[PDB]
DNA sequence: GTTTAGTTCCTCGTTTTCTCTCGTTG
DNA sequence: CCAACGAGAGAAAACGAGGAACTAAA
């Protein structure tokens, strides 16, 4: 309106749309321009070079714990890690980029490294549980169009206690929604297995878990048939 | 004996929703 | 001095792959 006014001139300017006090991690503000915190950038620089080995806040979190620092909350972290403003840029409704004036402090080469490790998480539901599964948003149902997903069954038969791991397509699983489409129902560890081998021919748990993001893009599954599609 | 499926009701990192406040320019 | 918008904070709610325990067939 005719206070949108104000609000792109300073960043014609190359000047922040932020200057409240807690709301500028990294940068002290003087005079409504910025300059950097040695104290707060320390942290920023510590931050984004651990999130990209954790590739996860909440374990970025519990690793700064062990570290002295007091643990922000959830979003607090997201917003510094995604705000341009720290490699040197300001925006208007972050969709008007310019460069600005103040110096930046995380380098643009490592910036765009993590905003893919972001992308890449959001086209990965829950792959940072403790519960995913080694193959969680990687196995789609050839017959079906939707992924499959990992379920454990244990059961108790005459007294003992077996347990059982499986891969079935998301039709079986949520049979309130979805009609199943008579897609094979496979062995959790028989599959894995079978991925393995194919992998070997082109660590750690979680370390095998991203291992697989990072060369495979997704898995087709037909009846008895398995294709990898390699990334 | 050993497996393969179903159903109910929880797990929790992540994402999204929605107020509250700050403060610079008009 | 002052109002008003965009933006960061942040508690709550919603997400969604995956679980725990139990059951009955295969
Ligand atoms: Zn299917």
């Amino acid at each position: 309106d005719r206070m949108v006014m104000g609000k792109i001139k300073r960043i014609e300017a190359g000047l922040p749309l932020t200057t409240a006090k807690g709301r500028t991690f990294g940068y002290d503000v003087i005079d409504t321009k910025l300059y950097i915190n040695e104290e707060e950038a320390k942290q920023l620089r510590l931050i984004y070079d651990i999130f990209e080995e954790e590739q996860s806040i909440t374990f970025l979190q519990k690793r700064l714990k062990k570290l002295g620092f007091k643990v922000r909350t959830y979003n607090r972290y997201n917003n510094w890690l995604t705000n341009d403003l720290y490699c040197g840029y300001v925006s208007y409704k972050d969709k008007v980029h310019v460069k600005g004036i103040h110096e930046p402090i995380i380098s643009e080469e490592q910036f765009y490294r993590v905003q893919e490790i972001f992308s890449r998480m959001g086209k990965n539901p829950n792959m940072n549980k403790e519960s995913a599964s080694l193959l969680n948003n990687l196995v789609v149902c050839s017959k079906c169009g939707l992924g499959f997903v990992h379920r454990r069954k244990d059961t108790v038969s005459r007294g003992k206690k077996y347990h059982y791991r499986y891969y079935s397509c998301k039709t079986y699983k949520h049979t309130h929604e979805l009609e199943k489409c008579g897609n094979k129902i496979w062995r959790a560890d028989k599959l894995e297995e079978l991925i393995i081998d194919r992998v070997n021919n082109y660590l750690e748990f979680r370390e095998k878990q991203l291992y697989l993001k990072s060369l495979i893009n997704k898995i087709y599954i037909d009846g008895e048939q398995v294709t990898i599609e390699w990334l």
